[PDB]
């Protein structure tokens, strides 16, 4: 694992652009989480807002020091020559307005020279770094190149003969990182088609959150074609806005007023159930889209959910006794369902190797008790058959997980 | 990891030692898959029964091989000197009649010369091989020796200048592998007071089976003071009668039938549910005790105790629908507990890092369940009170444990 060298300086809604928040998660930190595992140290070089970037990273846990330089406007070239005397050997060279998906990273960090795009999906095709190919290498570069075979997409891994080249043009009064490229003669590595993008506008902060969490989605028939289109959305809204455990609460409180909500009007009560369940499957995607993903969250959202579950078929119960004896058997099984996924990760140490086909999960299961209490308003006979329902769809799954794990 | 050397010639229920059951395993076998992961190939010394032990481990998934002598009345030495061509450097030797616990080849495996025992606590004094160590080397052997500082355990790690000492007795008649340690002047390891012995009595196979069960045993109060002193004895006595498969599905119909129990006498379903608790685990001792470990069966016995569980309660309610609204707690806070605590192994990748001090587990909540029952016969308010006596310790551990995760 070797070195990696980010650079920030230049430009500047206020907060400098390595801090900028993309996705619940500022640039810069989301690009050294993702090279962390591949990166043996980073090495940043920052001019006015090195003090701020510094006081930053100092609690996060990562292996890293500041280079300092007070002219920032003669080039990214420059920022380059003063990071000189910081590597060895092979190093990583990236930007720290560029946003990137761990799927590029990965096959970034095993690529050579320049990292290029042949075909890029999420940025300006008009304002992009372009690059002509001869034998597999730099023959050109430039942001208005008439014809070129892909896009620079600002990550580099280059070697200590890079320096070389760089210092030729130390006496210069601007020097672009580009130019550099060519006189190197730069081999180019492709990664096409994946998630990679520059932020300058508060347009494009939205436009990366859409499309990192969109990149961030055991999900059932109801979650596949309804339920995560409508929590997409909502938490590309509220990624930056609202975090993972923030977002737990909140689908707790929404599913918990759904139970308390058969007080007055079942069916209604219903509809906020499904709606909890579309709020369900946020946290998950806020995490999964701000890298924050934490093993205490997981485990309290799922209690909370087995607790919704209960509470809503209880409640149901407790102003319906005659239902209460099949109230049982819906409630056990339904908390089963989970049991028996989550005894086979505790036990084999991973997930669920089977066929679906078998309804039903958490998302199926309450869609059709939301219908239920809908047909409750007209006949209060629905319900017996939502509880008995229930209760054979749930154990029925149950059992035959238990019945298809026996063999093995 | 170096190789292994097991000797197998003589003596001879008309089963050979080596492959006399001892604890539900075999006493070659529970060698082999102790010293398995530290051993790079099983080197066997067999003469009569050379094909029966062969046959017997082919589809073990062990590497190994078997070195045939037609002369077995010429001692245990000449059984060390035919194996001399299959070994290199550093190995191991020992008997094939003789039975190891995991705590005593761990700390065997580490030694170097003859294993020894300053206080043997499971075999015979009397009948012994014993050893008078001077300059933690071995000064002498025999079983008749009157000062003695340790006792042979029929273990050991060698070298190949054990083979130059063994030569020089080539032509003797019976070459006990005794008088050769002798000669060799060979370094005293010592492993003391761990469970070690040779088998050849079916009274020793007995006094193994009450040994390494007693030595396989998330425990209660109940638990702790009362159900595991039963069990043991009970696996003990049919630790090589019944695998723990088999146990797996006795535990659950008893259990199940103790459910059932309810239709007449409910004080006495509650009398079968406590000793269903008793045998609950059975398997899981049997299973340890012979090195038969799976975890399709622990997942299994899982699912099943949650279901008698179930069973138990909502059979209780389905003949008294005035508490089946009390039982819907109940029940949930029932698999709750066990929720709580395999969500956090899948999770966390670990068991319970906490207190205990807070009722219930399985084994005191069955318990109690048994008592409320016998209350039952006098006054069937006490049922009631059963409900929500289990809901209200069930829910309670399952809250204060969610609460205890959330701080971390
Ligand atoms: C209704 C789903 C949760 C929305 C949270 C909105 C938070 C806005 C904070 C400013
Ligand atoms: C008193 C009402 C009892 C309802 C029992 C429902 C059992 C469903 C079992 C499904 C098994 C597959
Ligand atoms: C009652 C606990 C189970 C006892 C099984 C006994 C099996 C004996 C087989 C011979
Ligand atoms: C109709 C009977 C309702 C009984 C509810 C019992 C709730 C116990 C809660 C314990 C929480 C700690
Ligand atoms: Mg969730
Ligand atoms: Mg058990």
């Amino acid at each position: 694992l070797m070195k990696a060298v980010i650079l920030a300086a230049g430009l500047g809604g206020g907060v400098p652009k390595p801090l900028v928040r993309v996705g619940g998660c500022e640039i810069i930190l989301r690009t050294m989480k993702l090279l962390s595992p591949h990166v043996s140290e980073f090495i940043i070089v920052a001019s006015r807002y090195a003090d701020d970037i510094d006081a930053f990273l100092k609690d996060k846990g990562f292996n890293y020091k500041i280079v300092r330089h007070d002219r920032p406007e003669k080039g990214n070239g420059y920022s380059l020559l003063v990071a000189k005397n910081h590597v060895e050997d092979r190093f990583i060279l990236t930007m720290g307005d560029h946003v990137y998906s761990q799927q590029f990273i990965e096959k970034a960090v095993r690529g050579e020279g320049v990292i290029a795009d042949r075909e890029p999906r999420f940025v300006d095709i008009g304002e992009a770094t372009k690059i002509r190919v001869e034998d597999g290498r730099v023959a050109k570069i430039g942001k208005d190149l008439r014809e070129f075979d892909c896009v620079d997409t600002g990550f580099f891994v280059l070697d200590d003969s890079i320096f070389e080249h760089a210092e030729k043009l130390r006496d210069r009064e601007e020097i672009p990182l580009s130019e550099i490229v060519k006189l190197a003669r730069l081999p180019v590595t492709y990664v096409d088609g994946e998630l990679w993008m520059d932020v300058d506008t508060k347009e494009d902060v939205r436009r990366a959150n859409r499309a990192l969490v969109s990149a961030a989605v055991g999900d059932g028939f109801i979650s596949r074609k309804i339920n995560r289109k409508i929590s997409t959305r909502i938490s590309a809204a509220i990624v930056n806005k609202v975090n993972p455990n923030q977002m737990t609460l909140i689908s707790f409180l929404v599913g918990a007023f759904s139970a308390l909500a058969s007080f007055f009007s079942i069916p209604l009560a219903g509809l906020l159930y499904q709606f909890s369940s579309i709020l369900d499957g946020c946290d998950g995607e806020i995490a999964r889209a701000s890298l924050k993903m934490s093993k205490k969250g997981g485990y309290v959202d799922s209690i909370l959910d087995r607790f919704v579950d209960f509470l809503f078929l209880a409640i149901i119960a407790l102003l319906y006794p005659k239902t209460a004896t099949v109230a049982m058997f819906a409630i056990f099984g339904s908390v089963m369902v989970s049991y028996t996924s989550e005894k086979y990760k505790a036990e084999f140490g991973e997930s669920i190797r089977v066929l679906n086909y078998i309804p039903g999960k958490r998302d199926e299961r309450i869609f059709l008790i939301m219908i239920f209490c809908l047909l409750s308003a007209i006949s209060l006979q629905w319900i017996f058959w939502m509880f008995l329902f229930v209760a054979a769809i749930s154990l029925t799954r149950v059992v035959v997980t238990l019945l298809a794990v026996l063999v093995s």
